[PDB]
């Protein structure tokens, strides 16, 4: 339930399929993306978080957190692995591929904050009520994304390969990323995405 | 070895023995406090990290830190766990009992950063070192509290109750703690340990 696939989407980059990972570890891969779409302002992703190792590392966290226990705004319901993910992971960032590197391309990756901005995630339990948080998103562009992901959702079994120890690593470097909270209000301030209509914590 | 002992010491309260736990979860019990003294400037306490579930918890966690990974400034030896601490627990604060809880007091909490300012935490392998690194801290203070740490520090058992998932919930809810680093930048300078003879990491 709680532990059911999670959608996020959002804007890869500003104008102004490839595994998903946390914080491009490559053992940390959460799931896949769904559907991709260069929409007028940006190109627009949309992904599906599967793994059920990551869910629930994060649905036994998310118990502990005080962030989380407020639960959302006003009408909206409490879904704590939804939150818990919209205020650890608030940001993407694609990964193309390097002559340099050991053996939209590489992969995308869940971050404390994007770096290009716009860059916000936005977690859903819906693909549409996800692409439907978005503002720049045309009923049209709606349904190139719709079509995607009606061909990828929920084999090489589960892709996580890293543990509860890791994702705690990585969470005291977010403490140190500095203009995280700035950046994050400047991004759903700039996409359109507000925390009375979404489970945005930033 | 990296696994061992890690002494955390600082002011509790300016003016301008205890469970020592994490984050005032009483199931996240750490350590026992070795030594308090009431300094000139303020109420001094040091520490005492003992439990292996914890260190433990924390050295695999450190692994997958890039902050952990730069390491110390200069002439300083890393310290992965110590840096650890440093940037995750980098305040302390005093609980005392009250007529309204379930059945100088309670006990002593690591925190994000603490509410009183001053109460920045100094961790270190060593309490001389640690005690050392305060200037508001004469000699005569430092008699006092080793006096003290010579009849607590390294029986119930582990203490730690609480695991991997906890400390990962409310690494989240630090993320959302607003004025982190502005705080905890005012403490160190105004406590005056510098990050270039300790390893604060704020």
């Amino acid at each position: 339930q709680a532990v059911a696939p999670v959608y996020v989407g959002g804007f890869l980059a500003r104008y102004d399929a490839l595994p998903l990972n946390i914080n491009h570890d490559d053992t940390a891969v959460v799931g896949h993306v769904a559907a991709m779409q260069s929409v007028r302002d940006g190109l627009f992703c949309l992904g599906c978080v599967t793994s059920p190792r990551f869910l629930e590392i994060v649905r036994r966290a998310s118990e502990k957190s005080e962030l989380v226990s407020r639960g959302p705004v006003s009408p909206l319901q409490p879904d704590k692995v939804v939150e818990f993910l919209s205020g650890s992971y608030a940001g993407l960032s694609l990964s193309s591929r390097r002559c340099d590197d050991v053996e939209p391309f590489k992969h995308v990756a869940l971050c404390s904050v994007g770096r290009r901005r716009g860059t916000l995630a936005v977690y859903g339990r819906d693909p549409e009520w996800v692409t439907q948080r978005f503002p720049d998103l045309t009923a049209a562009d709606r349904d190139g994304l719709r079509a995607q992901w009606q061909r990828c959702g929920s084999a090489s079994g589960d892709p996580f390969r890293s543990d509860s120890y890791g994702l705690l690593g990585n969470s005291v470097d977010a403490l140190y990323i500095r203009e995280r909270l700035p950046k994050l209000r400047y991004d759903k301030q700039l996409v359109g995405v507000t925390e009375r209509e979404s489970y945005v914590k930033a």
